[PDB]
């Protein structure tokens, strides 16, 4: 890495200096460094050049926003200060040049919306390693290649997926934040294709309003290479850009592909949502099959669908696909199916909130010939006000609520469950059971073959809270041992 050849596309002049890393941070910013001070949120880097300086920082890109001319190199204490216009805007190709173009050293996918991000992701990254890729993640869980997962500007996403390069990773699944990207964080990323799940933005209702944001969001599109455009058309957003983008992928399983367009396009013609997942029936310009998920709901379809669509869009042959779908399993406590011969259904989901607990039951309700039990609790020792909700939809979505404990701390635990309770119109009808590992044994023991059983609040979570203690305590490893399979 040399200062003179990272310059070269935008200064000629630039001084040659061997670099060791690339940091916003003065702090840490080590003797060989290149430096890069940046303006944003009230903040100057500028103001850190002396202490960088000081540290022994081989060379400095700097902000020339009212200092200096754009390209004008200056020298302090022999140590080379370029500054650049509107370095914000150009961190990214500046990081992409400095750590060798790693998003033009394997197959990149971005995805971005409101909802279906983090599971679209990983079924992009798990599929393609079937076919044969090493596949990474980066995203909200964390980055890493696929099972080895550790828990944000420009120069970091250029870094991270520099560091994937050098772990082997032919592929990435990236989740794109609305925020991100308007902070031009992806700016210089090479797509090699880009996924749009869902917007539920809300604040739009007002037609200049909804301009001014449609008219935002395609000015950035327009100048990201988003490489093959993947559209959820089941979104009213979705249909109006798929209107005008004749080369992006239209995906629906709610009949709003239109076939006069002679667009690419995959749709599910039926879905039956059974006690072990979904059979997903669907058409496309690359030809027609049968999926078998081991995914659970609606959404979870749209997801698998979309990364199909993805995933075609880029070559992958449909035979190959179709092989692996059976093998695409969920992220760990969310909608996680446990089956086994003769016994209930049951779910393990993380949903801890109203909204999510009531899309988990309306998920878990599609797969549910019987009734649907919900196991749940809520955490002591926080915000007491989803407590009397959780109960509501606990009481309208399920057959059967069963209120057990969910780190209950230092708080009554009883004192939590009748905050639930309260919320109830017949809490009468709720079942208590505390013991969380009791109640959740009551549920899968007396639930019919036919009935469906979510186990709520928990997830991959391997501990309960009780007092002070962390108790080595799993839902997952709860339902596997009564249904006679492994967590």
């Amino acid at each position: 890495r040399n200062l003179r050849d990272l310059l070269a596309p935008w200064v000629p002049d630039a001084p040659s200096r061997a670099l060791r890393e690339m940091t916003l941070d003065s702090r840490v910013a080590a003797a060989g460094d290149l430096f890069v001070a940046v303006v944003g949120h009230q903040a100057d880097g500028r103001r850190y050049i002396p202490q960088a300086i000081a540290q022994g920082v081989a060379a400095i890109i700097a902000e020339a926003k009212d200092e200096a001319t754009d390209g004008e190199i200056r020298e302090m204490h022999g140590v080379p200060v370029i500054y650049l216009s509107q370095l914000n805007e150009r961190l990214s190709a500046l990081a992409g040049r400095f750590y060798h173009e790693p998003s033009d050293n394997l197959r990149l996918v971005g995805v971005t919306g409101t909802n279906g991000k983090t599971t679209t992701t990983q079924l992009l990254a798990q599929w393609s390693q079937l076919l044969g890729e090493i596949s990474a993640v980066m995203g909200t869980v964390g980055n890493g290649l696929l099972g080895k997962v550790i828990p944000g500007s420009a120069v970091d996403v250029q870094h991270e997926l520099a560091g994937l390069v050098d772990q082997g990773a032919t592929f990435c699944a990236m989740e794109v934040s609305s925020h991100g990207l308007v902070q031009h964080r992806v700016a210089a990323l090479k797509f090699a294709a880009s996924v749009f799940t869902n917007l539920s933005r809300d604040h739009l209702d007002y037609h200049g309003d909804m301009e001014h944001y449609e008219a935002a969001k395609w000015l950035l599109y327009s100048e990201h290479h988003c490489g093959q455009a993947i559209i959820n058309a089941d979104d009213e957003v979705g249909r109006r850009w798929l209107a005008k983008l004749p080369d992006a992928v239209a995906v629906s399983m709610e009949d709003h592909i239109n076939p006069n367009c002679h667009g690419r396009w995959l749709k599910a013609t039926e879905v039956n949502y059974h006690d072990s997942g979904a059979t997903i029936r669907f058409s496309s310009s690359w030809g027609d099959g049968e999926i078998e998920s081991h995914l659970m709901g609606a959404f979870n379809v749209s997801n698998l669908l979309l990364a199909l669509a993805t995933l075609l869009a880029l070559g992958y042959p449909l035979a190959d696909l179709l092989k692996t779908a059976a093998r695409l399993q969920p992220v760990c406590g969310r909608m996680e199916v446990f089956t086994a011969p003769g016994k209930p259904t049951v779910v393990v989901d993380y949903a801890h909130t109203p909204d999510a607990l009531e899309k988990a039951l309306q998920a878990a309700r599609l797969h549910c010939a019987g009734k649907l039990w919900c196991v749940f609790g809520c955490g002591g020792d926080r915000d007491k006000g989803k407590r009397p909700l959780m109960g509501a939809i606990a009481e309208e979505f399920a057959d059967v609520a069963v209120v057990t404990d969910d780190n209950p701390r230092t708080e009554e635990p009883r004192a939590i469950i009748n905050d639930i309770l309260a919320g109830m119109l017949d809490a009468g009808h709720a079942k208590v059971m505390e013991g969380r590992a009791e109640a959740v044994t009551c549920a899968v023991m007396q639930a019919k073959e036919n009935d469906v059983v979510l186990v709520a609040g928990k997830g991959h979570e391997d501990y309960q809270i009780v007092g002070n203690q962390r108790l080595d305590y799993s839902d997952r490893v709860t339902v596997a041992r009564l249904l006679g399979v492994i967590a």
